[PDB]
């Protein structure tokens, strides 16, 4: 009759607990669809709290009821068959709930991952386009400004590799998600990934086209500066020659021939500078440079000035003979 | 000199990332285990976040720098040999940081479970000792008060069921940790476990001793009560028989014989009550009740009074019916 009370008490506890499990099953059984990334995020985080609260509270109560029932069954209570029936029904209900919590937790993780893909694709896409937009058209005005622009571009191309990394990550996510799904869905992931890859492709193509144009414009201004330096120098040598005073005695002839021969040494020492300059110019022509017409003009001006200079040197020498 | 710019640019990114990795490694390399349960709980959560952030931020940066280094090597940069040296060492530093994060996660997890065992053992030992301090000693002085105390002891016994489940959980935790470690640490755990189990046992034995002494005490009062009810009744039946007037004519004799047979009817109606009472008394004696001497005296007073009542009823009936 103590065993009578113990039995009546256990019945109460089992009924209380199964009622509590049924309450939790309503929540765990929710089929609520996430409307967008923000909402699925909320859903997942709420249910993670719920799963943990449910497990914490329920496991202890289930263990207590199981203990009470096992004590009565093990002691050979005359209602052992009924008591075992109670215990089985409870353990089944609890196992079913935990299974359902598992299934919903999975479904919400899958959904989260899928919404996150579309989210990251929107964000990478926007970052790509925003970067594409900050990309100068101009090549620049002289040697000094072109080399600054070249260095800025080198930094820009540096400063997009981080987006590249994010693009490759998106590609891996798309791959993982496409294995999960099929039909309409795996298709839409492919399209979305493609939109981002094409935007990326276009940014790189534009960075490469700009790198190349800056090299071309740089080479142009390099060539022009080589020509200018030679032209200025040649005019100096010509003026040097023009400044020479006709000798009035043998010691003056000797001095002037020595000085003039010094000038030939100056001239000859520039041979490699002419070669470097002319080779570059001829290179640019071979590659159909946009400034080919200027470049021929400058090559012709250089060779006409060089002839002026050599003619003037030879005329002076041969009259000093 | 383009190629030089890219080299120095990479150089900076490499040294920067390595700095950043060194900073994360200081955090991952902490040897702080937590001063108590609360502390290690917090340590553990905060590094959980740290490990996630570090891995996510870190991996992208490493991968970014590898790509840039690989671009330079693949295009035959003059310093490809040196670049590959920077790259290789960065990757080693990153992989080292990742293993170190796994290591810290593991020993935080281990510290957490050890702290928690000692936190639970102290909580439970304290709860058991507190419950045991609140166990009453009084058994009651009458049937009603025993009944009340029994209700209250039932509640007490109910109150400690969840406490039992916590003790059993601690035993589970104790065996798992004892299997996990060994030497003086495992010994320390078994020591703490046995302390709780002994207090638990002490409480359970006390609750059961009380439960039983309350049943015994209540049964004694209930038996004494049953005997008293029968004694008072019997003495009144004897008084009713003794009050009867000697009949003086045939009609009176017939009326009295009827009324007398009515009295037997009333007497015989108590057969179940006597049986219940006597069986209770006998049940206490086989129990070896501590009041056995007084229970025996009462059984005898009861049966002797019933024999007296019956004898007086029968002697009256005999004299009447002749
Ligand atoms: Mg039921
Ligand atoms: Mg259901
Ligand atoms: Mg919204
Ligand atoms: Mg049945
Ligand atoms: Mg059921
Ligand atoms: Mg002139
Ligand atoms: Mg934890
Ligand atoms: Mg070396
Ligand atoms: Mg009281
Ligand atoms: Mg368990
Ligand atoms: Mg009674
Ligand atoms: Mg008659
Ligand atoms: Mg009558």
């Amino acid at each position: 009759s103590h065993m009578r009370h113990r039995l009546f008490q256990l019945n109460r506890e089992v009924d209380d607990l199964e009622q509590w499990i049924a309450e939790r099953e309503v929540v765990a059984g929710s089929h609520e669809l996430g409307q967008d990334y923000e909402h699925v995020t909320m859903l997942q985080e709420r249910f993670r709290e719920f799963a943990r609260d449910t497990g914490n509270i329920g496991q202890e109560r289930v263990d207590t009821v199981n203990h009470l029932a096992d004590e009565l069954i093990n002691s050979g209570h005359s209602d052992a068959a009924t008591i075992a029936e109670w215990k089985d029904g409870l353990n089944e209900a609890w196992a079913d709930l935990l299974e359902l919590i598992d299934t919903r937790t999975q479904i919400l993780a899958a959904s989260y991952e899928l919404h996150k893909f579309y989210h990251d694709a929107k964000e990478i896409f926007g970052r790509i386009q925003d970067k594409h937009k900050k990309l100068p058209e101009e090549l620049g005005r002289d040697q000094n400004t072109v080399e600054t622009l070249q260095r800025m571009h080198t930094t820009f191309e540096h400063d997009i590799q981080a987006l590249g990394t994010q693009v490759r990550q998106l590609q891996e996510d798309a791959a993982r998600l496409q294995a999960a799904y099929a039909g309409d869905k795996a298709d839409d992931i492919q399209k979305r990934e493609n939109e981002v890859l094409e935007a990326w492709k276009s940014l790189l193509d534009a960075c490469e086209s700009r790198r190349v144009r800056l090299v071309d414009t740089g080479d142009k201004f390099r060539f022009f500066s080589m020509v200018r330096d030679l032209m200025l120098w040649m005019e100096d040598v010509i003026r040097q020659i023009e400044a020479q005073e006709k000798p009035r005695d043998v010691s003056s002839v000797e001095l002037l021939m020595n000085n003039h021969q010094g000038i030939k040494a100056e001239i000859d020492a520039r041979n490699d500078s002419f070669t470097t300059c002319i080779e570059l110019g001829k290179s640019l022509l071979a590659r159909k440079h946009y400034a080919s017409e200027e470049i021929k003009e400058k090559l012709l001006q250089l060779t006409e000035k060089r002839k002026e200079m050599i003619d003037k040197w030879e005329d002076r020498w041969e009259w000093l003979r």
